[PDB]
């Protein structure tokens, strides 16, 4: 279980719902993937060879992101869903592109970094909202069976993934725009000293510092909100959810610059 505040009971059970275990990907970083531009350095047609944390070429992505309809299978809460952080993660997330009444609608799977994931601890939280992505890193009272519902086409359920009544003391709040068009969001999130780091992309595979937190405090565990909503389904619409993850870790890489500052091509030595 993730938190340990017990926020309902309704349509919970213990089903294996993953007859096909966990989706598998692997990691290819020939043209830029995994990649993020180095500080606020600029180079030029030309290639470099830098140490950062970076994917193992060759590993394998996991697609950790879940869609229910109405009930929640406890399995769903434990591992290998719930991760161990260590250094760092790359996270490639397919951006659900729904339509309401021929208007677009963003969604894709909410992603939460903590260690206890209890209110007397910070739980690092990165939650979409159609276009802003909103990102806090407080002392949520995270539910057991902590979840996220579907704006845009509904659920059938009730949206709870913690349980602050009162607003939680906390360290960062922010808002960042992303554009809705885009198929692919990627993301590195690591920790160095105790403080932890963003980069992300919405448009290109190379990412871009976002922020940095310092936590005092070594993060060890991450997961993947369920989503439940009433579409993305074949039954009603071929839409689905993808959110692969894979390990990071201090390596060397072999980064090629074109002539306009753009990775386009890098080799995992
Ligand atoms: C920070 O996070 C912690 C958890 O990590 C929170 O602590 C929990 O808070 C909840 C809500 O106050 C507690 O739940 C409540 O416990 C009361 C005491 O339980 C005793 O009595 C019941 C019988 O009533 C016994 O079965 C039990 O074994 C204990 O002996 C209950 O009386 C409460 O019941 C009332 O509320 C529920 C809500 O569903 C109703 O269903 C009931 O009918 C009744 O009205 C309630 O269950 C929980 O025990 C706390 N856990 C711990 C470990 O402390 C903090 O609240 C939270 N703080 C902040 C500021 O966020
Ligand atoms: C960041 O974005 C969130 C999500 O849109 C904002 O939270 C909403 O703010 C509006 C207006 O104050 C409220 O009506 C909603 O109830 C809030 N929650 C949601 C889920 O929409 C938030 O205000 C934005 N800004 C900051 C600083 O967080
Ligand atoms: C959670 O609360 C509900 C409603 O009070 C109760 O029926 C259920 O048994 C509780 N769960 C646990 C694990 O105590
Ligand atoms: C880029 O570098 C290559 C190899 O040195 C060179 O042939 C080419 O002219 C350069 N182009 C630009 C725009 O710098
Ligand atoms: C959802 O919340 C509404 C408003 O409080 C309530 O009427 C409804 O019963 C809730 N349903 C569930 C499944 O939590
Ligand atoms: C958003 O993404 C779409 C599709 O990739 C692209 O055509 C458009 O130019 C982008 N707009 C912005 C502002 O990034
Ligand atoms: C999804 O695609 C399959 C295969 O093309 C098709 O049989 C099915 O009807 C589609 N479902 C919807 C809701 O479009």
């Amino acid at each position: 279980v993730i938190g340990d505040f017990n926020c309902t009971n309704f349509a919970i059970n213990d089903l294996n719902t993953t007859v096909p275990g966990i989706s598998e990907y692997v990691v290819d970083v020939s043209y830029g993937l995994g990649t993020y531009y180095i500080l606020d350095r600029v180079y030029l047609n030309t290639t470099i060879l830098f140490t950062g944390y970076f994917p193992k070429s060759g590993a394998n992505f996991r697609d950790l992101s879940l869609k229910g309809t109405t009930y929640l299978s406890t399995l769903w809460y434990q591992k290998p869903f719930l991760s161990d952080f260590n250094n760092g993660i790359f996270s490639r997330v397919k951006n659900t592109k729904l339509y309401v009444n021929k208007t677009l609608y963003s969604e894709f799977s909410t992603i939460v970094i903590g260690s206890v994931f209890i209110n007397n601890s910070y739980t690092i939280v990165v939650q979409p909202h159609n276009g802003v992505l909103e990102i806090t890193a407080c002392q949520y009272t995270m539910c057991e069976y902590p979840h996220t519902i579907c704006k845009s086409k509904g659920s059938s359920r009730n949206e709870s993934w913690h349980f602050d009544k009162s607003e939680p003391l906390c360290l960062f709040k922010k808002n960042f725009t992303y554009n809705v068009s885009t198929d692919w969001l990627y993301f590195h999130f690591y920790q160095e000293r105790g403080t932890f780091y963003a980069y992300y992309a919405d448009s290109g595979m190379p990412t871009t510092f976002l922020f940095s937190l310092y936590l005092g405090t070594l993060l060890s565990h991450y997961y993947v909100l369920p989503l439940t909503c009433n579409a993305i389904s074949s039954n009603t619409d071929n839409e689905t959810l993808q959110y692969w993850v894979t390990p990071l870790s201090k390596r060397q890489y072999l980064l090629k610059f074109d002539n306009r500052g753009v990775i386009t091509n890098a080799v995992d030595c």
